[PDB]
């Protein structure tokens, strides 16, 4: 689809066999998820934003599906205040901006 | 422009008389620029990210020429490590997200 951009861009994902809702994000190089039980070992890693830094567990290999796109790679998870998909998973799913 | 995301969406914008670069953030929900001297009269507010919050000053009605489209509308200023132009600007630049 054709996202404007009037609204926040959300979108419904699958992960972890979970229902979650997350941001299409082009600024955000990673994808960054709240708080969740994820399958698998992790590495642990601090990611910085507008206010600073915070930690997070890298996990590689994780399947989502973001609408009805599957796409595997680095997911982020942290205290994040909201879901962030960025620009690893945007450039599986075809994503693009266009003005 | 079509961008495709495998590199920073990053574009080069004219705000009072200075040249900068910015990240096209449809995850911003409004514009916020490093530190730059632009004039006129402003109020302080508080932004918050990923880390947490900034302290921000916002003006009004700024001229901004993103990629050589113009558009006015707010912009905050303060400590931010990366020049974004957030939805209230894409928004007017008739940005959209595809896929
Ligand atoms: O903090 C943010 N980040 C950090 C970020 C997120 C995920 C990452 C994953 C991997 C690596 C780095 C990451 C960085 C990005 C902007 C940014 C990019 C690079 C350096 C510094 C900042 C993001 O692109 C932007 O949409 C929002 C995401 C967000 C949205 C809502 C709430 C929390 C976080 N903001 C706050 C942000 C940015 C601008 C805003 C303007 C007005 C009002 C609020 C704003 C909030």
């Amino acid at each position: 689809p054709q996202v404007t951009l009037w609204q926040r861009p959300l979108v419904t994902i699958k992960i972890g066999g979970q229902l979650k809702e997350a941001l299409l994000d082009t600024g955000a190089d990673d994808t960054v998820l709240e708080e969740m039980s994820l399958p698998g070992r992790w590495k642990p890693k601090m990611i910085g934003g507008i206010g600073g830094f915070i930690k997070v567990r890298q996990y590689d290999q994780i399947l989502i599906e973001i609408c009805g796109h599957k796409a595997i790679g680095t997911v982020l998870v942290g205290p994040t205040p909201v879901n962030i998909i960025g620009r690893n998973l945007l450039t599986q799913i075809g994503a693009t901006l266009n003005f």
